[PDB]
């Protein structure tokens, strides 16, 4: 089974404008130019997050982490009983993405994704943030979650829940107007609350934003005022109705948000799917 | 010596609008309506602040704690020995307080001051906040602070510090303008960072604001969009550089402003007094 | 200075019904019968109440503890100091308590005070309740507490404080009546809130009551059945508004009520004195 | 299955040589001589490592413990369905080894390896450390962990993975020079990080080392210094990649090495397969 | 002020049979042989007590660390205060017990005492127990404590607590007889219950006995076994009233005995004196 | 009376070397440019090190922090009192230092000495280390320590002792040659074991070398590497046998020596002086 989201691609058309924004205003860890395009650090992993050059201005790409070979055989075999098209990466790729073994095909909608194992570890090269960062959170939640936006909510949500075994936390029925309210969906691989959340927004890109959690308040706080120095926030710090994170929303260079949180509480095997009207306790005022 | 903040009054033109500030927004406890005006709790205590009809909508009064009688004979007897003309509470303004025996004084400035021993406790009558509050920070700390605007901070700390006893916590170089920075002096008398802090601001009242601590993050939170509902924040969500204390400030129905905040680093015998340029670490912008 | 509350001895009528309340009802352990009377144990200590065959039916004496000789000297100047009649115990008292040196004389009102030093141990004799309780709270907090009902509460506090060196805790105004109202007084010598507290009831006794604090709730709730199986309680469960303990009375064969209390607060340096209204938050209501 | 590494066998030239080093080197207790040959301890156990008289210099036998006989038999009759000779040890052997019954067989490449049940423990004969060693970690993370080296990584890998049930923790490709990489794999049988690694070196034994792990710091900072002081050293003091482990590594009198470490890190069933390019955080360097 | 008993050094007939009782039996680290005579250690210091040949088979002297020069000073001054003969250790006596400075003196009995400041600590030759011992408890409450016999106490309690500074901490009747009963005085200098006792012994040594405190319930059970095998064991394992030790008591060599003990409690500033008719809880049997 | 060492100014020769020194090997953080110098910072405060150009290759300058205001005006008293020329630092002294008031004089043998109060906070800039350190050891124990090399021990701890307050931790004599043994002196201000040492070497600067503490081993670890690639290291990674630390040394552009490490043990008032004859309980092996 997959337990959590690895990695993810953008292909950006700014890539010098990315490569500011994750160090000095996020405090990622610039990680050394490849095939893979500028790789970027958040723990031990040797990159979390690859920036390419590209005209779509979106994510590229996300690699979903199986704990080994077999686990990898296992979620091949399940995608192709499902009638989806799966492909064996190629040493050339699996070096690409510092990996020893991955599969790749594509969701419903044209996402590239990547189910792999065995990703490259570099504890020899300390990492050491961009900006004042006292820690990122991964470990077995794994690098966080994004929200991909989709057509058809319904269709998606089986894809994700029936063929790759994702688990529905919550569903938060967002007011979009008198007249517009959609479902957004969170599910879960592991402990974290939401790894992926599926929603009918009308944004022509295929995720609303991804989101990255650190370890203080502080550290939250100290990049809200690093982002609206240049005048990037989107949303004043709130905390979330279902995942209880404090956060703060910001414009990437492409347009496509990032979340930036702190304090989320997790999900287990007691946990219970409920629905919620608001996504925010308080604050995440849209500015 | 002084121990604590006992209590506040305020003398304002519209109580009505005072009482549902502090209940509905501040989430601050009804306690009754005596001579002693419209009373307010926050914790144990029969009441912690109180409003009465006024038109100065100002600061009308603060009760500093001793321990006990000998300690009010004790400082009755330094403000004398120092020149201070002092009175001693008759039994009608003790009853009023609610306090079993306190002289009366005044600053430098003409900020009517009283000090106390012995207050009434009404723990038979559970604290109900008028809001969603988890809890107010008070027990040893006290209150909360206030800042005493004056026009000789120089002759106002000589006072503070030589007669009544409290200690300089630290100092900030309050940028106001190019040409303009004013020095403010933060004092304790117990643990909390500072109970008063002192400045030679522009403004017509005696006080910038009063602090009233709260026990979680979401306190302050919830308050922040309650008030924030009717448009009287007066700075975002933001953490102080010297006590280190995450809140917001907003505008009482008087004009002074009212600080909301947790989370506040304490002070003890091994302290050492500092300085800063900066009031925040992070946020605090004005709005 | 005193450092607790050491033992009480009662002079009472019907010696029987005593041994049979204080180890079937309240748990204490017989400990032998000496020229001391029938004595009783809540600790590690040889006794600390003892019973006497005599017509009054009320407290014959209490003993104060010093840590040493040097303290018990230090006591015995003092008192004479105040113009006190202080007698030095002869070795046949002193082997009658079981302590190595004690001076003995009377309060303002006739109640016969001793302070000694170097009382026994009995830690080869392993505490045994008379009934099923987890344990009592002594230790450095002594005894327990009496509140000494007096004429004249100002001279009787004055001895007290000033000559016994108690320190006042708080006050709370007992409301007997639309006419009446009597404050008690609550004095510490130790963490223990109160050790002794001081009232002008009308009561034909030297005290209301003593109490004695076990170490569990369910202490506390068995023992109300075994007493309120002969119909002796005269007050249901309640917490105290100033020493936050949980307790119940009873009657003693005596009519001097005991006080069988859990989890109370303890006091130091940084307590301030207040004042209440009523003494019970909750409970405590007369039957 | 098997639940752990149980003891170690070598076969060496001058056992003098070896009983010095393992005891006032690494701190291990002389445990008697027997027709096991010279025993050495580190715990409650009779034994753990055994030194004969050889001509090999080389690890003679090692010993996997299961929980019980059932464990013995499933693990006999799964060696058995693989094709491999199987052999019960006969009393003679089950009372050399200490143990209540044990099996005998070979690995792919010849060494030979036995699994058993019932082990002797010797409380009664409490462990004394023949140097200033703290305490050694073992309990059910068993002895510690060796290295097999190889011919063919693969075959070794599928013997001990599809045979014994070890199961792969992660892999390290080692750079043995600009032409040269090789992989190393380390598996695990309980929480320890590694209990057998498996690599194709260019070394003429079957082990590359055996490790031992300590309980501080300072144990293993002594040891490097008694070692040390004969110029036994191989590498200096570092920090692994993949077990986090603090160690040194250092020369035995049969020129097979021994790493003495402190402070690893463990495993469970939420880890996931990864690689490293360097086998060293920091340190490590040769000497 | 004295800080606690820091060594002790013995005058015995048979010097090897010393130095196989106290590390063979109890556990010391033999630490070389110099002009102070055999050494031993039980901690980081380069001895704790010296084994010289003596003919009178008992404590030669004792020596009590205080903290500095100062300290050492301080004392002097108290002693020649007192009228007690005092002389300033030489280089070469400083140099033979391996200490900066020292006084000496002897107790009004003969007694050779010593004070000194300034010791040896060999944390680079790290302890290692004779015997299979946890550890000893040593730190900031000394080496242990013995028994000082007297044939006056109140005498020789006037010394040590006028004079050295010693505080009482109880007092045990102890029995000797129907017609026999002797006070015992037990001392502390720090929070170890008793440093020093003090009785009088129908005994021909300088004490009844010195104690030795473990960190484990089984170093104690071992050590027992260890003593008993040679039929060494003067009383079976019990638990004191006062200090609350849990100990067995077995001869020397020199027919002095030693104490081993484990778990006492210790004493503080809020400690009060008590007095005893029975040394041991439990145990203790004279065998 | 002074409570840290606060800060240290070196005049050097290669500024450039020096900054990439404590940026790239250390992980101290470039803090500026001003009339001070090139500032470094390793916490909260504005600097802690600041490099001049000079040719010296030395420590230029080092400041104590005292309390506050009071604090400086004791010191100062205390200075003149006994003789030393001491000189009020003007206005532009203390801008140049951040810190509000301070007064300058020299230690017995030249070496430029400042106490100051007051220093300047930056929490509102964030520490980032130059290089990946988890952070840095300072709060009420200041910077660290630094080791003053002087042709009089007994003179310069008479002055640090007698006049500025400092206390002795312990004594090493240290072996440099079988007929040189020099003693070397730790003392303690504050917690830290000790802020300063004195030691008569033979080396032409004012000191041996500073400290700088860490929060974990691994930051050791990694900084040793660092150093050790361009073969800046002096000594391999040791543990003290005084205050217990784990660091290893190197050499700066200028030759004075740094020291970095971690975990050591901290003093109190029941610490007693001590000697030992060894500096390294294990390593610190020179090269
Ligand atoms: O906040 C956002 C999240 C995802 C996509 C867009 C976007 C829109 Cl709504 C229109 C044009 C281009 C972009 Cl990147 C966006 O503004
Ligand atoms: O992490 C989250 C938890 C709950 C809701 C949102 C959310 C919001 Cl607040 C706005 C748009 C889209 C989403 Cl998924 C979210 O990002
Ligand atoms: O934020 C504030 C704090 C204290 C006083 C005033 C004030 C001013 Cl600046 C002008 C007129 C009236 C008022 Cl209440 C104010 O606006
Ligand atoms: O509690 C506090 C700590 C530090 C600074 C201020 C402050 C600010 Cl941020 C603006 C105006 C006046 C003050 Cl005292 C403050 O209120
Ligand atoms: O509850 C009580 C506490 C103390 C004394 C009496 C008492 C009274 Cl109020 C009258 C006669 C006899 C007694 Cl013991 C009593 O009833
Ligand atoms: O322990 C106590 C704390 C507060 C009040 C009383 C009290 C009551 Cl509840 C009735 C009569 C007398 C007393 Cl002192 C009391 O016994
Ligand atoms: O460090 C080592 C680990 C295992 C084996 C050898 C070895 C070699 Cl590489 C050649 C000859 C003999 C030996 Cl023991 C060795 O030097
Ligand atoms: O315990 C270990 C963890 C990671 C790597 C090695 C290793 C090294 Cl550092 C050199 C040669 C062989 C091995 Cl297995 C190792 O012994
Ligand atoms: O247990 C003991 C403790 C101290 C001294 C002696 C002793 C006696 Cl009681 C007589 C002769 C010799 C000795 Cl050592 C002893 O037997
Ligand atoms: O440590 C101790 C605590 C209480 C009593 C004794 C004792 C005993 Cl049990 C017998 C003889 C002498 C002594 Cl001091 C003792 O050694
Ligand atoms: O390790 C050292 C610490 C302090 C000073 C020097 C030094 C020496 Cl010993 C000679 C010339 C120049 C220097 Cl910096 C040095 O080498
Ligand atoms: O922090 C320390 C503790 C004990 C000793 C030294 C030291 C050493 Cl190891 C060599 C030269 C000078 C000193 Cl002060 C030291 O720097
Ligand atoms: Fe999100
Ligand atoms: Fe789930
Ligand atoms: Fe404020
Ligand atoms: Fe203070
Ligand atoms: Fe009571
Ligand atoms: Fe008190
Ligand atoms: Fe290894
Ligand atoms: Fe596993
Ligand atoms: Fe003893
Ligand atoms: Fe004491
Ligand atoms: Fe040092
Ligand atoms: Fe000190």
């Amino acid at each position: 089974s997959i337990r959590s989201l690895g990695y993810m691609g953008f292909a950006v058309s700014d890539v010098a404008a990315w490569r500011s924004f994750l160090t000095q205003k996020l405090g990622l860890m610039e990680a050394g130019t490849t095939d893979n395009g500028d790789l970027f650090r958040i723990d031990s992993r040797a990159w979390r997050i690859a920036v390419q050059q590209g005209e779509v201005d979106d994510l590229a790409f996300a690699g979903y982490e199986v704990a080994d070979a077999a686990g990898l055989a296992q979620m091949a075999d399940k995608l192709k009983q499902a009638g989806i098209a799966v492909t064996t990466g190629d040493a050339s790729l699996a070096r690409r993405r510092g990996v020893t073994g991955l599969i790749t095909f594509a969701d419903p909608f044209g996402l590239p994704l990547e189910i792999y194992y065995g990703a490259s570890e570099v504890f020899e090269k300390p990492f050491l943030p961009g900006a004042a960062v006292s820690g990122f959170l991964t470990g077995e939640q794994g690098l966080g979650h994004f929200v991909r936006c989709v057509p058809d909510s319904d269709k998606a949500l089986a894809f994700y829940t029936d063929v790759l075994g994702f688990q529905l936390s919550d569903v938060i029925d967002m007011k979009m107007g008198p007249d517009v309210t959609v479902p957004a969906y969170f599910l879960h691989c592991n402990e974290r609350h939401h790894t992926l959340a599926i929603a009918a927004f009308p944004l022509p890109k295929r995720i609303h934003h991804f989101m990255l959690e650190v370890a203080s308040l502080d550290d939250v706080g100290f990049a809200f005022d690093r982002v609206d120095a240049d005048g990037l926030i989107t949303s004043t710090l709130g905390r979330h109705t279902n995942d209880h994170m404090v956060s703060f929303y910001a414009s990437t260079p492409s347009g496509v948000e990032v979340e930036y949180g702190w304090s989320a509480r997790t999900v287990d095997r007691s946990w219970v799917v409920v629905r919620h009207d608001s996504p925010s306790m308080w604050g995440h005022k849209s500015v």
